[PDB]
């Protein structure tokens, strides 16, 4: 008779749910979603032309063993005939650019100096190993990629990377957090280089993935599917899923059970896994939770506009996955994906040629502080100007979709780590039936996200 509840139906409470629900002796399930829909920001729209417009990610990276993990769980969910992989045979899995200089310019790959790289990185490698290693316990993206790499790689290469991944700026970024890898070969190496070069699940997805060498992946349908067949999998096995039931208030009583106090109704739960934003969880808390509240309340998100635009019989200048745009070329504009170049099958009928332009950084902060009016009109506009001028496509765009996403990538700042470990030491401590997990805690990446459910679903199942 354990009952879990699980917060916020996106990819981290499915997952959290579905790998309960999947335990030999399962408890009893609820999945809480605020939301007429389940998915968080995985979503996709079937345009008018049957083209795929990717309102969040627009594709999934396969990388390391979590990447392996996605598509295991893709596996057990019967999706392999809809998968769409971009094979290491195509210029998509093999070409990032920048817009640096009124031109785009290619990242390199391994292999003489690369505009807009005064010299070749060979050099920036070598002083590198070199370079001695911070002795604080964090430190900015920024910071770490200067002193480790020079102004030049931090400014044009780790900038726009932070841009691509976090929506965020590298000046603000924890290197610890963001990039862990990056801060542990640094920590226990004396070199990110020398602590790379020194060091999985399986299926026959995998397999293929890694057979044929997947940049990445997404599903026929769009990437919705992924979060569509794991609610089908919920309800298929009597998980039962609240929709636009926005979570209220929490609190303990008598027998440490948790109260989960909806509009107008109430859950008793056993345990809680949330996977909610933390600054929402945060405002969930009893008074007594205060020091935790505290701690989430500390982790913020940026917003993000994404323009989907769509060409009828226009080309690209170059083929590649997409390219991003460093803050000091453009403030606005993170980057664009190049779609069709990585799943022309979602091109609709008749095909035309699809980019996603992803609009934030301080330019959307500074207006969202302001008394702007945040119209739609207002990011169309920028997306077009930006795939004018970065992309040459002075056409006019066939068909537009903006959507404005409120909050929507987690930024791990500097003392992430140590608000982590106080929630963590708080929920101990005090014994609390309540397990966090999502983007806003150790990764925003899907894969991430998943894995961070499974976790989540795996140490509750440890406490029957
Ligand atoms: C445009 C953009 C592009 C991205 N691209 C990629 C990429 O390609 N690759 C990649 O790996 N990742 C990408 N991401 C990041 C990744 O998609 C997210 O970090 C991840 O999907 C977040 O999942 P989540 O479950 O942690 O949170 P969310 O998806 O935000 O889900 C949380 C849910 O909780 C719900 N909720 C809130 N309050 C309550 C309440 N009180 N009661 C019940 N429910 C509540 C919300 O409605 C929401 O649905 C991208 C993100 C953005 C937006
Ligand atoms: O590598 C990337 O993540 C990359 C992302 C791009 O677009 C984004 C997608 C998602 C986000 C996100 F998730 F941070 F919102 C930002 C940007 Cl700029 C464009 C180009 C690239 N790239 O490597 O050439």
């Amino acid at each position: 008779g354990r009952t879990v509840v699980v917060l916020g139906g996106g990819i981290s409470g499915l997952a959290a749910s579905y790998h309960l629900s999947r335990a030999p002796c399962p408890p009893k399930v609820v999945l809480v979603e605020s939301s007429e829909r389940l998915g968080g920001w995985i979503r996709s729209v079937r345009g008018p032309n049957g083209a795929i417009f990717e309102l969040g990610p627009q594709g999934i990276r396969p990388a390391g063993a979590l990447g392996a993990r996605t598509l295991l769980l893709v596996s057990e969910l019967g999706l392999d005939s809809e998968v769409l992989p971009v094979r290491g045979d195509h210029p998509a899995a093999q070409n990032r650019f920048l817009y640096v200089g009124g031109a785009l310019h290619a990242l390199p790959t391994g292999l003489r100096p690369s505009p807009p790289f005064s010299k070749p990185l060979f050099w920036a490698g070598l002083r590198e190993l070199t370079k001695p290693r911070g002795k604080e316990p964090d430190e900015t993206v920024h910071s770490f990629a200067q002193r480790r790499l020079g102004p030049e790689v931090a400014s044009l290469a780790m900038d726009s990377l932070c841009r691509g991944v976090f929506a965020g700026n590298s000046r603000e970024l924890s290197i610890r957090s963001c990039f862990p890898s990056l801060f542990q070969a640094e920590q226990t190496h004396r070199s990110i280089l020398l602590g790379l070069l020194l060091g999985q699940p399986d299926s026959a997805l995998i397999r293929q993935a890694l057979a044929e060498r997947w940049s990445q992946w997404s599903l026929r349908g769009g990437l919705e599917m992924l979060p569509q067949a794991l609610e089908t999998h919920l309800t298929s096995r009597g998980v039962s899923v609240l929709r636009g039931q926005p979570v209220c208030g929490l609190s303990l009583q008598a027998e440490g059970r948790w109260k989960v106090s909806l509009r107008d109704s109430s859950l008793e739960a056993d345990h809680v896994i949330s996977a909610i934003p933390a600054s929402v969880l945060s405002e969930l808390l009893p008074a007594e939770a205060a020091p935790l509240a505290r701690a989430l309340s500390a982790i913020t998100a940026v917003s993000v506009a994404v323009v989907n635009l769509q060409y009828q019989g226009a080309h690209l200048p170059v083929q590649g996955f997409g390219h991003l745009v460093p803050s000091s070329e453009d403030p606005g504009v993170l980057g664009i994906v190049y779609d069709s170049v990585a799943f022309p099958e979602q091109d609709g009928s008749p095909p035309g040629l699809r980019v996603t332009v992803m609009l934030g950084g301080s330019w959307l902060q500074t207006l969202e502080a302001s008394g702007c009016v945040l119209s739609q009109e207002l990011f169309q506009q920028r997306a077009q100007e930006a795939a004018a001028t970065q992309l040459g496509l002075k056409e006019m765009p066939s068909h537009c979709l903006v959507h404005l996403h409120k909050n929507c990538i987690p930024q791990y700042t500097l003392g992430h780590w140590q608000k982590l470990e106080s929630a963590r030491q708080f929920l101990t401590a005090h014994r609390l039936p309540l397990t966090l997990a999502g983007a806003s805690y150790e990764g925003v990446a899907v894969n991430d996200c998943i894995e961070s459910g499974r976790q989540a679903a795996v140490s509750v199942l440890g406490t029957e």
